[PDB]
């Protein structure tokens, strides 16, 4: 069988919490007053939810509201207790209410409001100065939740709010999120297929934080490099081809040789013989002003196939990256 893996950091945060922190099936839900919010736009709409500006009337302040559909109540309250052990935290966003919509007879999340811009706007605008700052912001949050005991899953640009204007950034959408218990075998079907790490795509299920550290990643190589999303696969498959012809086909055979892992033999016919190639190759004249030896390094050091050598989120906001990113 497959080797098994355990995290190496913040790998017992839940076995020593009290079960009441992580046992989120036997939570008990408070609920708000539905009629506090007035819904005033629409703001997208997912296979799970539909997401809404409103105005919070006893305050009149903005909120947003996540209206779910029908899904499994066992993953209504994971959400839930993970926002609430996470309040307060570092660049995550802030549950501020949940009530019951009586249109939808589904849950209806209100989280603080960020005035953002789309990333895809966002990121034709950002300095070398601004990148470094906000994956510092991220890797806040990241190891805020890590540190936590629980995993994003999701972690893509869509789900970093920034308020440029005020350099406010924020972690959404934790309906992926799990807690992380050691040994536990994880669902693979998680994070967006340009993020998903090396583990979900060989089918490994006993990984753990690290698989937000590739997905950061993957990130940070689409903004120095000018290239969204990075590795740009059509599917679960060709998408671990994209991955192999940057990573090399030698090291992703040491790592599934590592674990005992074996490829689905449909990439007999697929994955073809692949050097690792130098970062050094991705650089151009219209990205090189957001490259510097530092970032190359760090992208480097995220973007390992064993998610058991990753940067963890701490070892990450110690690189010297960082160094020019002024500390509050
Ligand atoms: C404009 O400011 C904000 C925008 C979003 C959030 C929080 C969200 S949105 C989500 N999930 C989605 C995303 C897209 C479609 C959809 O139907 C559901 N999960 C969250 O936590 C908070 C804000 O302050």
């Amino acid at each position: 069988g497959p080797v098994p893996s355990r995290a190496r950091v913040y790998t017992d945060v839940n076995t020593h919490r009290p079960r009441e922190y992580w046992d989120y099936e036997s939570h008990v839900v408070e609920w708000g007053n539905q009629d506090d919010y007035q819904l005033v736009r629409k703001l997208g709409r997912g296979k799970y939810s539909e997401v809404f500006e409103a105005i919070n009337i006893t305050n009149n302040e903005k909120v947003v509201v996540k209206i779910l559909k029908p899904v499994k109540k066992k993953k209504i309250k994971r959400e839930i207790k993970i926002l609430e052990n996470l309040r307060g935290g570092p660049n995550i966003i802030t549950l501020a209410d949940i009530v019951k919509d009586p249109v939808s007879r589904t849950p209806a999340l209100v989280f603080e409001h960020v005035n953002n811009t789309d990333f895809k706007q966002l990121y034709q605008t950002l300095t070398d100065y601004d990148i470094r700052f906000y994956m510092y912001e991220i890797l806040k949050a990241l190891d805020y939740c890590h540190s936590m005991g629980i995993m994003h899953r999701d972690v893509k640009p869509h789900n970093v709010m920034i308020d440029h204007e005020h350099r406010k950034l924020r972690l959404i959408d934790w309906g992926l999120a799990e807690f992380y218990h050691p040994g536990q075998e994880y669902n693979v079907r998680v994070a967006s297929r340009y993020f998903k790490g090396p583990e979900l795509l060989v089918d490994y299920q006993m990984y753990d934080y690290s698989l937000d550290m590739w997905s950061l990643g993957c990130m940070l190589a689409s903004m120095i490099f000018r290239k969204e999303p990075f590795f740009h696969g059509h599917d679960n498959y060709d998408q671990l081809v994209r991955i192999a012809k940057v990573l090399g086909t030698e090291d992703l055979y040491d790592y599934i040789d590592k674990y005992n892992i074996e490829l689905d033999p449909r990439f007999n016919d697929i994955l073809g013989r692949h050097s690792r190639k130098r970062w050094e190759r991705f650089v151009h004249s219209e990205n090189q002003h957001l490259v510097s030896p530092e970032a190359l390094d760090f992208l480097d050091k995220l973007l390992r196939y064993d998610h058991q050598s990753r940067l963890t989120a701490r070892e990450a906001m110690e690189h010297p990256y960082f160094y020019t990113v002024v500390k509050d």
